[PDB]
């Protein structure tokens, strides 16, 4: 029960924090292309349920991280990783209604907030 929702956050962290070593390892070019994107912020994030937010802007980040030209195959592979695992912990279908924030963020912080909101949850389970 809790580990199955411990071990699929797990799954979803190492997933978000192998694009933010990736993005790390870019070229400058190809990191201020990157950041040229704009990503929306949910106003809240305390809850499996607000994953529903992180799962409508995957078709997003993959268009991002595309627009730099390592690997489409690759790009698909994490962010495919990404939908099952989201799914698996707020349901497979959408019966959230997701507020975002008004103000557009990079991929930088999108993949931070979304990372340390794993790691937060991760923390109460264990």
């Amino acid at each position: 029960s809790t580990k199955k929702t411990q071990l699929q956050l797990e799954h979803l962290l190492l997933d978000l924090q192998m694009i933010l070593n990736m993005l790390n390892n870019y070229d400058n070019p190809k990191l201020t292309r990157l950041l040229t994107f704009k990503f929306y912020m949910p106003k809240k994030a305390t809850s499996l349920k607000h994953l529903q937010c992180l799962e409508e802007e995957l078709k997003p980040l993959e268009e991002a991280l595309n627009a730099a030209g390592d690997d489409p195959k690759t790009i698909r592979d994490v962010v495919s990783n990404i939908n099952v695992f989201v799914l698996e912990l707020k349901g497979s279908e959408t019966t959230f209604m997701c507020e975002y924030a008004d103000e557009t963020a990079t991929i930088i912080e999108f993949l931070n907030r979304w990372i340390t909101f794993c790691q937060s949850i991760i923390s109460t389970l264990t």
